[PDB]
């Protein structure tokens, strides 16, 4: 599935992602448009082997298993596959532990270099939330 914007950040509210250890919605919109352009689908593979996986690329070296990645961790107890689903519950709830894990949401290479130190309340700016 691909969410609108105002869709998305709907979703994300509603799965308790708003302000989540501190981060505004708008981060996280930000950080999953230029991950995986909002697409549920959404794969891309490692030099190191890994891929990552769905609307907020999560990668299967620590968090999911894909069955190819030798030696990773499933940290989230999870099929990669589950990520890929249009309900994003799975997505959400394995980002929360990622985000927690002291990195805080530098863990996402677009979000560091693409959201952090921008107007990210723009990217929920007319929304209905
Ligand atoms: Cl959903
Ligand atoms: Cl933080
Ligand atoms: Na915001
Ligand atoms: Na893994």
């Amino acid at each position: 599935k691909v969410f609108g914007r105002c869709e998305l950040a709907a979703a994300m509210k509603r799965h308790g992602l708003d302000n989540y250890r501190g981060y505004s919605l708008g981060n996280w919109v930000c950080a999953a448009k230029f991950e995986s352009n909002f697409n549920t689908q959404a794969t891309n593979r490692n030099t190191d082997g890994s891929t990552d996986y769905g609307i907020l690329q999560i990668n299967s070296r620590w968090w999911c298993n894909d069955g190819r990645t030798p030696g990773s961790r499933n940290l989230c107890n999870i099929p990669c596959s589950a990520l890929l689903s249009s309900d994003i519950t799975a997505s959400v709830n394995c980002a929360k532990k990622i985000v927690s894990d002291g990195n805080g949401m530098n863990a996402w290479v677009a979000w560091r270099n693409r959201c952090k130190g921008t107007d990210v309340q723009a990217w929920i700016r007319g929304c209905r939330l």
